[PDB]
C-alpha cells in the first residue's frame, strides 16, 4: 500500500487516463479549460517491466503494482509482464512494450545499488536518463519504480 | 607446461560469463515478443530462454590490460559454446583502447545477420577528483546504440 | 488474484534450480566420457555441456511441508524447460515422506530410459542432541544407489 | 488414528499402488506424467513384525495396523504377523518375510528405549540401518514404525 | 610445492608404482621379501578430479598437482582431467575414470565447507566413505586431496 | 491425522456412501443384508462451516479436512467453504448449506471455551442440539468437529 | 466497545451480507468457492428487540448497538427498536418482528439478573432456547448479546 510499487502504479492510471481526454474534441470555451486525470483504470492496458538483482525486494514491489491496478477496476487479462537480467536492460526491454499499440502506460520497477563511493556511478545514469528520452520520442507515459540501496 | 596452467583455470564467473549470459536471454527475449501472441484469460509472462542454437553473435574487446582482456574473451565464448552455440556464428573484433568501442559496436550492430552484441573493456584508475570523460563517454555510446538500432547491446567492462 | 501472486516469485536460484542445473551438466558429461576420445599432444580437459535437449529426467518429491517443497518442484522444472528440455520428457513421482525417497528413486534410476534423477525433499530439526537416524540414511541411501547404478543422482533437500 | 501404527498402515498402503502403477505399461503420453499412490487397499498382502518389549504399549499399535488395512478395503486374511524377542531382532526377521513372492509391503513396529548414555545406543542404530538396506537390495517397501520413549 | 596438491600427487605416484611390482613375478627367496614404491613417474596414466566449489581455492591445488606430475617425469599427454560441479559429485565421477583400464591411478582434490555448528555433516562424510569404497572394489589408489575451511 | 479435522472428514465420507447404498436397488437377497460405508470419496461433494475464534486453532483444523478428501480421491473443486463470526452462528449457516441439491455432507469445526462457570454454557448446548435436529429434519449426515478448551 | 452490545452488532452485520451471497449466483468454479462477509452496513435493514428490567445496564448496552450500525455507513432510518416489559418477552416480539419481509437482521438484548439461583434456570434457559429455534425456521438471522448477572 504505502511501498514504491503502489506509488508507481497510482501515477500510471493517472496518466493514461489524461491523455484519453486531451486527443478528445475540445469544449465550446466560454472559460478556463481545466485538464485532470481521474483514477478509474477500466479498459486500460499496462505492462511492466521488472528485473531480477535482489530478487527479494523486487519481488513485493511488482506485488504492490498488481494489487493497485486490480483494485481500481483493472481487469487481470489487461497486464503484460517482462522480466530482464539486469538494470542495465531496463530502458531497451520498455522500448519495445511501448510502440505496442494495445499497451496504454508502462511501469519499471527495478532496484540499484547503494554505492556513493566511486565519485560518480556511471551505469545507474543510463537508466533514468534512457527512460526520460523515450517517453518523450513515443509520446506515452513511464513511470519510474526504480528503489536506491 | 605453462600453458596447461594457463588452461586449468575456470571461466565460469567471469564478468565475460555473466555478459553472454545476458545477451542470451535478452536475443531470445526479442523473438519472442516480435511473434505471435497468447490467448489470453490470463496474466502473461514473457522471460527469455537460454538456448544459444541458431544465434549469431558479435564480440569487441579492446587491448590495454590485455592479460585481463583475453580471459575475458574466452569466458564469453566459452558460455556460447556450452550452451549449445556454434564456433562458427561468433565474429570478433579488437580495437586499440577504450575511447573506441561504440564506435565499432556500431559498425556490428548495423548487420542484418547478427543478434547481440556483447563489449568487453577495462577501466583503469576509476576513483580520481577529475572526470574521467573517456569513461562516462564508453558507457553513454553504447546505450544510445541499442535504443536506436533496437537490439540488446551488453556491458560487462571490470573496473581497476 | 492470489494465483498472480504466486507466478510473481522468481524461480531463478532456489534449491531446486541448484540441483536440476547439476544433474544437466552431469548427464551430458557421461555421454562424453564413454564415447568416443581424442587425438592426443595436449592435456584432455572433461566438461560437461549445458544443453538440456534429448535428456529424460525424473524427479522425486515428499510432501511433508508441502509448501516449501512444491515451489522448489517448479524451480526445477522450470530450468529444463528454459535450457532446451521438452515437458514431455519428465516423470515426477511424489512420496509420503523423507524415510522413503532412495526407495522410489531407485525404481526410476534403474530404468533404460531415465539419464539423471533430481531429488527434492525437507529436513525438520536438524540441531538436536538426539542422531536424527532418518536423516542421514536419505543422504547415505542415494549415494550408494548412484555408484551402484553408475547413473547421477543429485541431492537438494533444505534444511530447516 | 494418532498413534505411530495407523501413521505406519498408511504409507504403506500407497507405496504399494505407487510401485503397481510405475512398473506397469506407460500412458499415452504428451504431457508430463505424474505418479502417486491411491490408498485402495483391495488385492495387497501385507506383512507385520513386531517386538515384545514393553509388551503393553506394543499390542496396541499392532491393533491400529490392522484396523487400518481393514477400512481401506483390505481382507483380513491377507495379513501375516510375526513376532520377535526384542529390537535387534527385527531386521533378520523382516527380511525373511520380505522375500516371498506373495508380500508388497512390510511394517515394522518396535520400541526403543531412552538413550541417556554418552555414546549413541549402537541397537538404535543397527535396525534403522538394517531396514533402510534391505528396501533397497529387495526393491520393496518397508515402514518404520519404530517409537521412542 | 607444500600444498595439499604436492602431497596427494606424491602418494599417488608411489602408489601407481608398487602395485606394478606387486603383480610381478616372485623372487627366489632366502630372505624376506621387502617391496616398497618409486618415485619414477615414466610411463603411467593418471587423472585429476576437481569441483568448481571456491574455486580460488581449488585453482592453485590443482597446479600443484599437474607442477609436480611433470617434474617426476611425468608426460603432458598422459593427465585426464574432469571437473564436477560440487562435492556430492566426486566419487561418481571418479568412477569412471577408475573403471578405465587406460588410468593407473586417480587424485581427487576438492574443499569442503568448514561447518562445525551441526552435530554432524552428513553431506561431507559420503565423500570421503565413498571414495574409500571404490579403491578396495576397483583394485586401484585414489588419493583423497579435499582440504578443510 | 491426530487433529480432530481428520476424524470429521472420515466420518462424513463414510456416511455420504451409506446413504448412496441404502436408497439404491436391493441385491439378490437370499441371506441376511450388511450395510456399510466404503472410504471411496469420488464424486462426492462437501460443504464445511468453520468459525474464527481463536483464528490460530481452528485454521489448521481446517487444513486437515481439506487434505483427508483429497487423499481419498476428492476433487478439490467440489468443497465449498463457510466463514462465520463465532459459535452462535453454526446451526443457521450449516442449515443453509445443507438445503442445497449438490451437497452429500457438512462438516462443522469450531472451538468452545471452557466451561467453568457453575451455569453450563447455554451457548454450548444449542449449537449441539442445533446440529442434531438439522440432521433428522433434512435427512443429510453433518459431522460435529467442535473441539473443547 | 467494550460491551456486548458493540459484539451483538458486529455480528449481526458480517452475517446479513454473507447470506446475501449464498442465495446469489455461484463463482466462476474451478476452485474452492470460499464464502464469506464484509462490515458493509449500507442497504441492510435492521430491528432490535431489548427488555426494561435493570433499564441502567440495559440502557448503555442498546446505545453501544446504535453506533455500529450508524458508524458503519448504516442509515439511522432503517433501525427499528422494540420494547418489552421483560426477558420472557423477547422470544415472541422477536418473532413477529423476524417475519417482516423487510426486516433482515435482528438484535436482542437483556441482562438475566435472577441467574444466581437455581429457581431462574427455567425462565433462563427458554430464552436462549426459543431464539434458537426462531432462526431456523425462518432462515434468518438472530443475534444473542444478553449478559448474566
Amino acid at each position: 500500500h504505502g511501498n514504491k510499487g503502489w506509488e508507481a502504479a497510482l501515477s500510471a492510471i493517472e496518466m493514461a487516463n489524461l491523455f484519453k481526454s486531451l486527443r478528445g474534441t475540445g469544449g465550446s470555451g466560454s472559460s478556463m479549460e481545466i485538464y485532470e486525470g481521474k483514477l478509474t483504470a477500466e479498459g486500460l492496458r499496462f505492462g511492466i517491466v521488472a528485473s531480477r538483482f535482489n530478487h527479494a525486494l523486487v519481488d513485493r514491489l511488482v506485488e504492490g503494482a498488481i494489487d493497485c491496478i486490480v483494485r481500481h477496476g483493472g481487469r487481470e487479462e489487461d497486464i503484460t509482464l517482462v522480466r530482464v537480467p539486469g538494470s542495465w536492460e531496463i530502458p531497451v526491454a520498455a522500448g519495445e512494450l511501448a510502440r505496442k499499440e494495445d499497451i496504454d502506460a508502462v511501469i519499471a520497477i527495478g532496484v540499484l545499488i547503494r554505492g556513493a563511493t566511486p565519485h560518480f556511478d556511471y551505469i545507474a545514469s543510463e537508466v533514468s536518463k534512457g527512460l526520460a528520452n523515450l517517453s518523450l520520442e513515443l509520446r506515452k507515459p513511464i513511470t519510474f519504480g526504480v528503489i536506491t540501496a
